[PDB]
RNA sequence: AUCGGCAAAGGAGCCCA
RNA sequence: AAUCGGCAAAGGAGCCCA
């Protein structure tokens, strides 16, 4: 059956557990509710849930809000609207802050699990293009350190590209670091 | 009100096809062509290139798994919505992995149609943009190689350091307005 | 005297019970 | 001497067009 960890948001407990009956029926674990938009920053914050579905309309912070708080933190892989309110400013502030999916209150009870796959599923896609992204600027961020580092390294010992490469390499392996660290650091010293 | 979007409608059942696309246009889309089959879906996509494609599981000739698959691995569409009375868990599955934005189950519900279609626009755009990211950074990083002998051809030929040496470079790359890589390729081959 | 980790792999160093 | 746009940098403040 299937499997994600989900957190529910809604301001009518009604709604709340007619959800809850539906996913953990469909098998997934709900590892935490809120109530209001603040309840729902702090479970996410501790919880990282694959997906939070949550109303627009909630007293304290309306879900619109709470989910940018969320979406620009990373407390939570995906994130999926249901409110009754469908008018297209709601609309374009949704899809704006980064929201995989949106359905509109009565829910379909039907559609709703085939949507929870879909955004857990390209939720964690996108993570995992940020994460490649971020990888790759790392490591373009280190060749630039780096090189400045052998620049600066052989003006002032007067010697070879090979001989500062050995420095550096010698440096971060004795002293356990990344040679792109030991090179922040002799990039700073000058 | 006025929405914008490029859509393609895809399914047997012609009625089911009318009821869509009188939605859609009524919000505001722009529909750019319709199928009946997975093969028309491709041929349709590769013409059109829409922003989402609405498609049924069970077609004829080509299930829109298929199409979907093949839509997707191409980049024939931005974004893809699965619209079935198919919920089966296998379905599911196909169609999370190969890469939709949204799965509704038929008979529809008109009202959750349109804000899924706005936020699956908005997902295949985003996507792009990540996925346009990454080919630029890897790209550029591999320019870096190409940088780093003119770096080595100006620190010889002037005799001067590595900072002076890029600082030089940069400045030049700057002054005639090219990307460092060109004036890097310029560089070595006037060393040859 | 032995196990484990980080770094390097343009390698073969370092730390811990 | 100034502003609009564009190219390139961003290991940044440089260059072209009205
Ligand atoms: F508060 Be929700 F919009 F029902
Ligand atoms: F008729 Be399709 F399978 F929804």
């Amino acid at each position: 059956n299937m499997d994600g960890r989900i957190v529910i948001v809604d301001d009518e407990p009604i709604t709340r557990l007619d959800i809850r009956d539906i996913v953990i029926e469909a098998g997934y674990e709900v590892v935490g509710e809120a109530a209001d938009g603040f309840e729902a920053i702090e479970v996410c914050k501790k919880t990282q849930p694959d997906l939070v579905l949550m109303d627009i309309q909630m007293p304290i912070l309306d879900g619109l809000k709470a989910g940018k708080k969320i979406v620009q933190d990373q407390l939570a892989s995906s994130i999926v609207f249901l409110s009754a309110y469908s008018d297209v400013q709601n609309t374009d502030k949704a899809k704006k802050l980064g929201a995989l999916g949106y359905l509109v209150k009565p829910l379909d009870e039907k559609s709703l699990i085939p949507t929870i796959e879909m955004s857990i599923e390209r939720g964690k896609q996108t993570q995992l293009l940020l994460s490649q992204i971020d990888k790759l600027s790392l490591k373009l961020e280190e060749r630039k350190i780096i090189e400045k580092a052998k620049g600066i390294l052989v003006k002032e010992n007067h010697i070879s590209e090979e001989e500062a490469y050995q420095m550096l390499r010698t440096l971060s392996m004795n002293k356990r670091a990344r040679m792109s660290e030991i090179a922040e650091l002799i990039v700073m010293d000058d």
